[PDB]
């Protein structure tokens, strides 16, 4: 399983700026694209680090992030995620954690 985050999204309202990352997941000859938000890379990393703590990665910092507005710290954020994301899944025993496989397919 080969995975990268090569944009990120805002969708939402203009009052619920809310920003999605775009994991591209390749597998075989397969390739699908799902979203994220950090809040939900930080769910993911918390119960994974519940289950296996000696080999979760670290996860990029939480920040306050005024309006989404700064798109250098979000340029930033998305290469921390797709670092944290790719040593992941290469952990063949996280790779197939059900969580993760919902995290990547959902």
């Amino acid at each position: 399983m080969k995975v990268s985050i090569p944009d990120f999204e805002k969708e939402g309202e203009g009052k619920s700026k809310h920003v999605m990352y775009k994991i591209k997941v390749k597998t075989g000859g397969e390739e699908w694209a799902v979203y994220r938000r950090y809040s939900d890379f930080y769910w993911l990393h918390k119960k994974l680090q519940q289950r296996y703590p000696e080999l979760v990665p670290e996860l990029p910092p939480k920040k306050w992030i005024y309006s989404a507005l700064d798109e250098q710290i979000l340029e930033k954020r998305k290469q921390g995620l797709e670092k944290y994301i790719q040593r992941i899944v290469s952990h063949p025993v996280l790779a197939n954690d059900e969580l993760v496989v919902s995290f990547l397919q959902a």
